[PDB]
Parts: structure tokens; C-alpha cells; sequence
């Protein structure tokens, strides 16, 4: 019933945020910004993605940035890993944790990484095995769990099914996401109700997109169900490809702020975060959706 | 426990929204926009404020707009009424409901309408008496209930105290607001817990400001406590004077949307609302904070 005392939030701006922005950030600047983040209080940061540069030109400097960051203690630096070939590069970059990914929706999956849910499942399976065998912590990113942009509705049995497989492989955390951004507190409650009744809440994270501005709202419902892991993007970087001109993931600072007022520890020094958000915003030459960032700019 | 089946949302954009925008909307345009709203599905709209034009130059055309609107059936057209002199003008305008107002915080009250809580209380007391005597429904707007920009913290006993007086006068609904916009789901829960335990939930409305982007979040908590009346502003019109450059009240469409996905009836045809939001946004020449409006603009 009572809200948790501490909740760990994971920053994914330098990755999910930058690869979703139609602007190229100088390879150096990325480092400079990630450095700020490192000494912000956050304990987890997806510095980049090791997907072939052809598909993610905005992050073609993955290997370079992975070796440029300051890398602070107590901080878990992670990177998206598409497959073994990618895990290889990630290993050279020094990434602590590898995050595999796939879609719950067949249509979305096949039309994103071009592979059936089974095929992908098989990939991650071994991609996870080799990762751990290299003394690397793994994390899974199951997308389109709250609805698909193509299939629209997504059955709960699918999520459960996949989720069982993912956990069976040996992953450490399954991050469920709201790709299209059409989840409501009611949906997140029935969904987490069916999931939490089979997997440990400690091993489940949530990645909400407030394309409809319901992220924080969904977060509260989740906080009530027991989830204590939430993904965020500094400044709210990253637009929704399904709906251009609209915000993507929830602004990390907005998440950190509200949690603080609720007397929930995040160990994140908001002040610093806010300063960091403003930085990229300036390098972006475009205003970020973050509400507290605006307040910060007084 | 289970979320309510129906929730009435009140539009206050043409008033709280326009008087908070550093731009003058042609008296006619206001009418044209309020007309759209009237046939949007909303059943309540504060068309304007009858405070002396000297303080609210953006709404100096109150009496003019009050007679220009189309005025649809089943729609409750309300206006802000500062005192008897104002109630007089409102009466000529045809306003169905008068909304008195005051601050819970002494400092805020005295530094806004320049009168102690008692003095104001005394005003509203008789201002309400004359209103009803004229066959007019009354509503009270208690502000700074979740914190003051000056006194910062605000004791719950104060709200209760005033709230008891307000209800004792004969008002029909007490709308509690988050002026500074620094309320969290935890605060709205303890607050509504202490209030709902003395006054009927049906006679209590909430006016949240997502200056910190926590509006909808706070709304969920409220929806869980029993409140079924929420104030909103089409497009998110109206900035926060305490923090310029940041959004004010929650975007009506965002509120209507989330509620719909949760299977809660608002009888508001979102599509129409969204269209209306875009309209003023264009007349504003500035983008509105509304998330769904952005999605609408595809």
C-alpha cells in the first residue's frame, strides 16, 4: 500500500534519446554530456547502442563514446546490444551491462529488426548466454507491451509468454515499455497485476513514453503495484517516430522531482540533472519537453 | 477502490487561461473560440471574469463576451465574480454560475486581492448570498491549498477551517487548487483524506497546475479518493506567473484523453476539443504545452 522508500531510475537519454533526435551531436559533446550525467547521482546510464551504424547514424560513434566517457564508480554503464557481433564491440567498449531487445508484437518486431518473435527470442537467448559468460550483467527491453502501432491491441498472454522465456534465459531485469505511448493507469494496473503475479517485482522495470503526457500518471500506479525501477530520458530527449513533434520518454528530471516530493529516494541530485538537461537543450538548439527544465531556466 | 464511471471536467481556459497569457485575443475571436467549446461536449465553461478590467486587461471585454457567446443547452456558463459590484455585471451578462474566490494562505490572499482571509470570507459570504438569491448557482475557488509561493507550507487545519466556512455559506462546490503547482500524489492523498472526511466528495473539485508536470498524476490519486470534478484549460493555456515560461493548468484534452482510455465517461468529444485547442494556439502564434494537441497536429 505505502509508496516504496527508494526507487532506482535508469537514464537512457544518450541512447534512446539521441538516436531519436533528427540532429547529430558531435561525438565529443556526447562524452561531455555523459560525463555530467555520470556525476549527477544516477547509478545507471545507457551510454550508447551497438546496432550497426547504418540504421542508427546518430550513434555511429558508439565504440568511440564508450571509451571516451569518464566512467564513475557505482555507476552502471550499459549499451544496447543487437547480437553477438554487437556484444563483441560492446565488450571492447567496456560496457558493464548489455541490454538485448525485441518486440512483443509480431508485426512491430518483424518491422523493426526484421525477425519473428521466435527468431529474436532465439537470438537474445544466445546473445544473453555469451554476455553473462563474459561476466556482464544483462537486461531485456520488451517493447510494445502496452499496445502496438500496427497491431494496435496486444494480448497479455503474449507478454507473459515472452516474459517467461526472457527470464528463463537468465536475464536480470525485464524492462517493459510503452512504445506508442498509449497506456493509462488502468491498463498498467491490470497488466502489472497479471505480470507481478508470476515474476518478482524487483526484476521488472518500466519505460513509459509520455507522448500523451500520461507517463508520470502511469508511474504512480506502478509505484503502487511495487515496481521500483523506472527508465527516463534527461530533458525528455527523443521524439516519438510514430507521432513526430511530440515528446518521447518521460523527462528524467520530472521523474526524479515528483519522486522526491513524495519522499522517495532516488539518490539523484536533481539540481545537477537539470543543469545537464539544459546543456544538451542548448546543443540541440531546440527546446526539450521537460517541465522542470523550463522551471529551472526560471 | 474501482475508478468512478463518470467524471465531470470543467473548462476554465477562456478565463484562467486567457488572463494568464501576455497576449490580447480579439474580443470577437474569444467568442468564436468559446462557441467551439460550447459544442464540444463540455457541460461547464467559465466564459470570463468580472474583476475590474484594470487588473485583468486581457479580459476587459467580459460583459461583451458574456453576451456574444452562442450559449448551448445543457451547458453551464460561469464567470469569476470578485464582489457584489461584479455580481451585478455578471447578472447582466447572463452568467448561470458565479465563482467566488480567495486564498487559503493569508500572505497570498492579502497580496492578490488585498484583504485578510476573514475580510474575504466576509465578502464571499454576502457575495454568495446575493448570487443565490438571484437564482444563480455558486462555486468557490480556494487557492494555494497545496502550498503557497510566499508562505511555502500551508497547514491542513487552515483549509478545513475555511472550507467549513465556505460550505456553511451555502456554496455548491469548493474547488481546491494547486496554485504554485507543487503538489504530489502523496500530498493530494493526505489532504483529500482529511477533507473528504468532513465534506461530501461530490461537492469538491480539483484545479491542478502541471507546472511540474504532475497534474495528471495527482489526478489519478484524486480519482482514487473519490473526487469526480476536475478543472482544465483547453490546450494548457495560461502560464504560471510564479514561474514564467512554464505551463499552467493541465491541458483539458490531456485530461479528457487519459480518462477515456481508463474507461471513464466525460461526455467530451475529444476530437472536437483538440480541434478547438489548435485554433487558439494559432491565434496565440505560440505553441501550447498540451501533449495530445501535438499528437493531433500529427
Amino acid at each position: 500500500m505505502p509508496y516504496p522508500k527508494k526507487v532506482t531510475i535508469k537514464e537512457v537519454g544518450p541512447r534512446d534519446g539521441l538516436q531519436n533526435e533528427p540532429v547529430w551531436i558531435a561525438t565529443e559533446d556526447k562524452i561531455t554530456w555523459i560525463n555530467q550525467l555520470s556525476r549527477t547521482g544516477l547509478s545507471y546510464i545507457e551510454i550508447t547502442s551497438f546496432v550497426h551504424p547504418k540504421w542508427i547514424p546518430a550513434l555511429r560513434d558508439a565504440i568511440d563514446v564508450a571509451k571516451g566517457i569518464d566512467r564513475e564508480k557505482g555507476v552502471t554503464y550499459a549499451a544496447l546490444v543487437p547480437n553477438q557481433r554487437g556484444l563483441e564491440n560492446a565488450l571492447e567498449g567496456g560496457i558493464n551491462e548489455a541490454c538485448v531487445f525485441m518486440s512483443a508484437s509480431e508485426t512491430h518486431n518483424r518491422k523493426n529488426i526484421n525477425k519473428s518473435t521466435s527468431e529474436s527470442l532465439h537470438i537474445l537467448k544466445q546473445v544473453n548466454n555469451d554476455a553473462q559468460k563474459a561476466n556482464l550483467t544483462t537486461r531485456a527491453y520488451l517493447s510494445t507491451v502496452f499496445g502496438c502501432p500496427y497491431e494496435k491491441d496486444v494480448p497479455i498472454e503474449q507478454v507473459i509468454r515472452l516474459s517467461e522465456a526472457l527470464f528463463e534465459f537468465g536475464i536480470s531485469e525485464l524492462s517493459l515499455g510503452d512504445t506508442i505511448g498509449a497506456a493509462n493507469p488502468a491498463q498498467v494496473e491490470t497488466v502489472l497485476e497479471a505480470l507481478l503475479a508470476r515474476f518478482p517485482a524487483n526484476q521488472i522495470a518500466l519505460h513509459f513514453h509520455d507522448t500523451r503526457g500520461t507517463a508520470l500518471a502511469n508511474m504512480v500506479t506502478a509505484l503502487q503495484m511495487g515496481i521500483t525501477v523506472f527508465d527516463g530520458s534527461a530533458g525528455g530527449l527523443g521524439g516519438c517516430p510514430y507521432a513526430p513533434g511530440s515528446s518521447g520518454n518521460a523527462a528524467t528530471e520530472d521523474i526524479v522531482y515528483m519522486l522526491e516530493q513524495m519522499d522517495i529516494k532516488t539518490n539523484v541530485k536533481l539540481e545537477k540533472l537539470l543543469s545537464a538537461a539544459k546543456w544538451i537543450e542548448e546543443k540541440m538548439g531546440k527546446p526539450l519537453p521537460s517541465r522542470n527544465l523550463q522551471v529551472f531556466k526560471s
